[PDB]
RNA sequence: GUGGGGCCACUAGGGACAGGAUGUUUCAGUUAUUCGUGAAAACGAAUGAAGUCACUCUUAAAGUGAGCUGAAAUCACUAAAAAUUAAGAUUGAACCCGGCUACUGACUCUGUCAUCCGGGU
DNA sequence: TTGG
DNA sequence: CCAATCCTGTCCCTAGTGGCCCCAC
């Protein structure tokens, strides 16, 4: 029984072929075609970015409140008495916006007096030759920190201008002047530039620029008198301030890890802990040391750690780069044949032969170096035995005799005397030598147990064979074990064994041919960097060249410009191999393998940039290799085999994931479906030809193997399939050179479309094409069906009536909200905060109305006042009465107003409740801040018009209170609008936008955002250093909501903050069904994880579910003909879900959609208006409806189609439909 | 010409740690006074910062909106810390606690600390 | 880009 | 019709391009 499955494998789409034999060779119609979607990262996300940002803005934002928090507990702790708001706010002032933690460097404008302004006219045209580049850069800059536009201009021109440098290095080219230092002089500059342009328009500033300006502000400001006068000066508060805010997240989770904590206690011992716990964390640059020394000494040697904060200079506790250098080490991926796994299967026997085997003079000088060798634990179970301080399976005795077994099994061909690898192949000759080897063998380890040994010979080689090609997973049965331990990175004592090689040394235990200075001071070291230099200049081209150069001057050629250059380049690694020969002693052959750049250059690179993370395999390999390389003659056994990397690509690593599961599940739903009843063996062949433009191949092929037989355990083990598995990987081009072609000429069906980009169908016809080919390698797909090979016509027409009329399509995608038990993986709530008001009422007398103001257009007026009055009753506020002789405003108390509908929303309210919520979400609107700067096109480089910027729909709010609640019918302009004109009808702006879109032509202006920018940046007054920059300014409108949700949470103060955001996913999640099975469609059932009391759902009420039907429940409703076959699910609470089974010509002929047959089709088809028009009108079943944008998803394609859409709306035909037939099903039970 | 394996250079791709700035919303204050002198040209300064504009009333006393300034919040369950905006079938990652018996790293020259190892969430 |  | 936006230091990793030198099929 045959199990093969093709996968052709690629980024997004993905083509398989699968089938189960059963009956015999190949198979009948039970043949199956798949094609996998992987959708983008938007709807199913593998990238971690997003995450890792947002995981990042709340280490910040926690990072900050933690800052505060102990701040608080300090200053607190030094007072004796609690923190006034007031000072909370000052001391927050002062910790807020410190700057970043990067190294900056002095800028050295002085070399600007050493060139001639005239040649920068091209960026700067306003300077002159007759003064001094420094004066006029300097006056400039001051002109900008002053807010002089024309410097700002200016500043504004150089730097767009000067991006390009090579107009002015010809410039200066010119005049023969230096292109080096005019080029370092506008580089100068330019970090000038860039410099003053990020503190003052960004206002970033730097760590100790931030300890300055708190240093300047901490006297100013009068809030801070008392913790000053607590702190004995300014120079103390300002210590211990700097001191606080230099603290990392990490120190902040310590300390306030701790559960007794959440009453915010102050102890000395835990602070001075939590100080040396930092700055010990750091890894300090080597020329920053002795000043860790005195942050170190200053805080380990603290006996008060509060005193200390207030006396240690903040500037030397600005925290180093974070150099996470050991986060993760890479796991060492050799495969060691394991002395536990050799106990566990042939007791104390392989030992036995292993010391029958040395003994024999063939056997001479195999271990010798295995008492040097031994020393470095080289897997993981020798580690864990050694850490347990017990050694059983891998003592010293047994790790040698199994070091030596590997050694005898992987010896070179001339060094194996016994010529293994065909004494135990199955395909075996009966030479002479196979017998005088035989003979050679069994006269030491003895022929009572030469058996096993040959077993296990195979066994070894077999596996180490599946290793070399990349697939040792599969053997099921391992007898080597791989190392899964960190190698170190490479220092001194990896440094003397990694030149060992290339220069072909045995015992170099110190670099003697680089510190003993053979050829004086310039022995090496100056002629390999040159080499390095010289080589890293060339490129990749390097190689090349010199190799023309060299075949030049060997035939005697004229010599090019470069030539010369390479033919010094020969002298001197000629040179420099001589030196290293002289100090080492060397042969000839053993010389000659490093007489070349490269190994020079990499030496170099070895010796001088050796950090440069982990080695590959642990320092036991490297030497075990070393010996088995023996370059300082000829090699001894092969290298040690290793498995594939685990360490890759993050998001392409799940990508994979997720398809092997996907194409896994298929066949576990292949293999489920047929009982085969034989318990022998079931052969899975894997078949892959990914395109590329084995690597990520091996790993799929892992990932889809483990998969399958995590899936199918159960069934296996149930009736005893035991299932085995072969990996084969094909050429890239030969399966579409001649066989996609000759199938395509064959069937004429498909004919190979390409059209640029491969269609739905095309990887699933590849992944067919995969599996019938291969058949010609006679070693790949060796036993794919009988081995007649009939001529080419009759071989290709009996594989090309595959594809049985059906193509499946599968789309991943994120799970569901509702199904998903931990919803804190998913994205709960949309960013961006919107601002909920309530219209005010105004009160003169029997006159009332809702609005703002008594204009026809700022309220509305209100009939029987005093009905809304009694319903509102407690949620309305006086305006503190005031002047009552104008009028009386009562404004919606928002405490109440939000306590009350989340009352509404959590739990069942009486009827007045109820009542009073609907009376105030008639009163309640949403605004929103926007930015001015969107009254400009971004992309169309021009101006709205303004009745772009100021439509009604952004500032009219509906007043539609019923009768019961007064007769307030009407609408109101929204106040900001007037302030939206102001901005519209400015002077700097009343020209630039147009009135209508007919008036607004294609006129543009590219600089329209600065423009708004320069209006709005207002210039303060320097009353503070450590001010905030401002450069968004914005007005409010009514924004377009989706799934309001108002969230309560506390201020530092503790009172409670409600902020409305939108759902970012599934609020609804079903529909709520009575006892007799009648759906109810005009219900919003929201999902149980947002019924919390710090959730309120906007219009959302209370409501009891005992039964209801879940939004992804499908039915197949009662359609009106039996021509086609149509299901529906809820899906979402406004929009069903529709799915259509139909002939593809009932398709094409209800949709005006064309295409080069189903074989050309896209998974997902976007009808355009007429298409969607013509299918509505074609149809003849407003049950189905229209797809939302024309947006319809292909489940399965043929002659009869199977796809799915969101409809535009729902029907009240759709809601009777799909309860006729969840009736019927709930009937029937 | 084949792949496998150890070491170097090049771009990119991915994950993580530190974060920076600005937004959005909520709350509060501003709707403004005083000195340089008293002609006050007119701007500078002090009050921690902000002190401005528009609309609706009636005999200035305001209501409403915006702006400005300041802090606070900025997924929920969920709170001292952690996890929490990826997947979920399975996982990866993150963080905390313990240890130097030991794989790796920073110090150090012989003992600490970890991003390491073992647990836990 | 899909649930309001 | 709606979904906040940019930039910065470090470290380690995977995958192409060429080149070094061992072992082969
Ligand atoms: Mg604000
Ligand atoms: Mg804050
Ligand atoms: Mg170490
Ligand atoms: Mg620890």
């Amino acid at each position: 029984v045959k199990s093969t499955l093709a996968v052709d494998m690629g980024g997004r789409y993905t083509g398989i072929f699968s089938y189960t034999t059963d009956s015999g060779f190949p198979k009948a119609k039970e043949a199956r075609a798949y094609v996998l979607n992987m959708p983008d990262n938007d709807a199913l996300t593998y990238s971690m970015a997003a995450r890792t940002q947002t995981r990042h803005r709340i280490r910040s934002q926690q990072r900050f409140v933690l800052a505060r928090r102990l701040t608080y507990i300090l200053i607190e702790g030094k007072l004796k008495r609690k923190l006034s708001p007031r000072e909370k706010e000052a001391i927050s002032s002062l910790l807020r916006r410190r700057g970043y933690s990067r190294l900056e460097s002095e800028l050295d404008l002085s070399v600007l007096q050493g060139v001639e302004s005239g040649f920068f006219k091209c960026f700067l045209p306003n300077f002159d030759e007759d003064e001094n580049l420094l004066t006029q850069w300097t006056s400039l800059t001051d002109g900008y920190l002053q807010n002089n536009s024309d410097s700002r201009r200016q500043i504004q021109i150089f730097l767009e201008s000067s991006k390009d440098s090579k107009e002015f290095l010809t410039v200066v080219k010119s005049q023969h002047q230096d292109t080096k230092e005019y080029k370092n002089a506008l580089k100068v500059m330019r970090d000038d530039a860039e410099s003053m342009i990020e503190q003052s328009m960004f206002g970033h500033k730097h760590r100790r620029l931030y300890l300055e300006a708190i240093a300047q502000d901490i006297p100013r400001d009068s809030r801070l008198k008392p913790i000053i006068e607590a702190f004995s000066g300014v120079e103390k508060f300002h210590h211990f301030i700097g001191n606080l805010s230099n603290l990392q997240l990490r120190a902040l989770r310590w300390y306030f890890n701790d559960p007794s904590m959440k009453n915010n206690v102050f102890d000395k011992e835990r602070l001075k802990s939590v100080l040396v716990r930092a700055y010990q964390f750091f890894h300090y640059p080597k020329d920053l040391t002795q000043q860790r020394a005195e942050v170190l000494n200053a805080y380990e040697g603290a006996t008060d750690i509060l005193e200390t904060l207030q006396t240690l200079n903040p500037e030397l506790t600005i925290p180093p780069y974070e150099d996470q250098n050991n986060r993760r080490p890479p796991l060492d991926q050799t495969l060691w044949l394991s002395p536990r796994l050799l106990d566990q299967r042939y007791g104390d026997t392989w030992e036995i032969w292993v010391q029958n085997l040395l003994r024999s003079p063939l056997s001479k000088g195999i271990d010798e170096n295995l008492d040097t060798i031994l020393i470095t634990t080289d897997r993981k179970a020798r580690l864990l035995e050694r850490q347990s301080g017990r050694l059983i399976h891998y003592t010293s005795q047994k790790l040698y005799h199994s070091y030596v077994l590997q050694r005898l099994l992987d010896r070179t061909v001339e060094n194996d005397a016994y010529l293994l690898k065909t004494l135990v192949s199955s395909n075996r000759g009966n030479s002479n030598e196979i017998h005088q080897a035989q003979e050679r063998l069994t006269r030491d380890l003895g022929s009572q147990h030469i058996k096993k040994f040959l077993d296990f010979v195979r066994q070894y080689y077999d596996e180490v064979d599946k290793a070399k090609r990349g697939l040792w997973f599969i053997v099921e049965k391992p007898l080597m074990e791989r190392a899964d331990i960190h190698p170190p990175m490479k220092n001194d004592s990896v440094i003397l064994r990694l030149v060992g090689n290339i220069l072909c040394v045995s015992d170099l235990v110190d670099l003697s041919f680089w510190t003993r200075k053979v050829k004086g001071q310039s022995t090496v070291r100056s002629l390999c960097t040159a080499i390095e230099k010289t080589r890293k200049e060339y490129g990749n081209s390097f190689n090349y060249l010199y190799q023309r150069a060299l075949y030049l001057q060997s035939k005697g050629k004229k010599l090019s410009a470069e030539d010369k250059d390479f033919i010094k380049l020969q002298s001197n690694v000629l040179l420099v191999s001589d030196v290293i020969a002289e100090a080492l002693d060397i042969k000839e052959e053993q010389k000659k393998k490093f007489a070349n750049p490269f190994s020079l250059a990499q030496l170099y690179n070895i010796i001088e940039t050796e950090k440069s993370g982990f080695i590959s395999t642990t320092l036991a390999a490297v030497d075990e290799n070393a010996w088995r390389n023996n370059l300082q003659g000829k090699a001894r056994c092969v290298q040690l085999c290793a498995d594939t990397v685990r360490p890759f690509d993050g998001a392409l690593r799940n990508i994979l994931d997720r398809q092997a599961y996907e194409i896994a599940k298929l066949k576990a739903e292949e293999l489920l479906s047929t009982e085969l009843k034989n318990q022998t063996i079931d052969l899975v062949v894997l078949l892959e030809s990914n395109q590329f433009a084995n690597g990520t191949q091996a790993w799929f092929a892992k990932s889809f193997i483990t998969k399958l037989r995590e899936l199918t355990k159960e069934w296996c083990a149930n009736n005893q399939i035991t299932l085995a598995f072969d990996l084969y990987r094909l050429d890239a081009q030969t399966v579409s050179q001649d066989y996609r072609k000759k199938f395509a000429l064959i069937n004429k069906d498909w004919a190979k479309p390409d059209d640029k980009k491969q269609p739905i169908a095309s990887h699933a016809i590849d992944a067919f094409c995969v599996f019938a080919a291969a058949k010609d390698k006679r070693n790949i797909a060796n036993v794919l069906g009988v081995f007649d090979e009939v001529a080419e016509e009759q071989n290709l027409k009996t594989i090309a009536q595959l594809m049985p009329s059906e193509v499946n399509l599968i789309s991943p995608k994120r799970k569901s909200i509702l199904d998903k038990n931990e919803v804190g993986s998913r994205a709960l709530m949309k960013e961006g905060i919107f601002a909920e008001h309530f219209l005010p009422i105004l009160v003169r007398g029997d006159d009332c109305r809702i609005g703002f103001d008594w204009s026809e257009s700022g309220s509305v007026k209100v009939k029987d006042a005093d009905k809304l009055f009694g319903v509102l009753d407690g949620l309305l506020k006086q305006s503190q009465k005031r002047s009552v002789n104008g009028f009386e405003t009562y404004t919606v108390d928002r405490i109440k107003a939000f306590e009350l509908l989340h009352d509404v929303f959590i739990r069942p309210c009486s009827q007045k409740m109820l009542e009073q919520a609907e009376v105030l979400e008639k009163l309640h609107y949403i605004t929103q801040n926007i930015s001015v700067t969107s009254v400009y096109d971004a992309v169309n480089r021009q101006f709205k018009c303004r009745e772009e910027i100021l439509k009604d729909k952004d500032f009219d709010i509906k007043v539609d209170l019923g009768n019961r609640f007064g007769s307030a019918k009407g609408k109101i302009t929204l106040p900001a609008k007037r302030e939206w004109e102001k901005l519209v009808n400015r002077s700097e702006l009343k020209n630039l936008i147009k009135d209508k879109l007919s008036d607004k032509g294609s006129e543009k202006t590219p600089d329209g955002e600065t423009l708004i920018y320069d209006i709005f940046r207002s210039i303060p007054v320097q009353k503070l250093s450590h001010k905030a920059t401002r450069r968004v300014w914005s007005l409010p409108k009514i924004p377009s909501i989706s799934s309001g949700v108002r969230i309560k949470r506390k201020d530092s103060n503790g009172n409670d903050i409600y902020q409305l955001y939108m759902l970012n996913d599934t609020k609804c999640k079903g529909f709520v069904v009575n006892e007799k099975g009648v759906i109810d469609w005009s219900s919003d059932l929201v999902a149980d994880l947002y019924k919390q009391p710090t959730l309120t759902i906007l219009n959302g009420r209370y409501l009891k579910a005992d039964q209801y039907v879940r939004m992804d429940q499908w039915y197949e409703v009662d359609c009106g003909r039996d021509d086609v076959i149509v299901k529906m699910c809820p899906g979402t609470s406004g929009r069903r879900y529709i799915e259509i089974t139909q002939s593809k010509k009932q398709f094409e002929d209800w949709t005006g959609y064309i295409s080069g047959s189903f074989w050309n089709y896209p998974v997902t088809i976007k009808l355009s208006s007429q298409q969607i028009a013509n299918f509505v009108k074609n149809s003849q079943m407003p049950l189905l409806g229209k797809p939302r944008s024309g947006q319809i998803t292909v489940i399965t394609l043929g002659n009869t189609l199977k796809y799915w859409y969101c409809v535009e709306s729902k029907n009240s035909m759709m809601n009777e439909a799909y309860q006729k037939a969840y009736l019927v099903h709930f009937n029937q039970k």
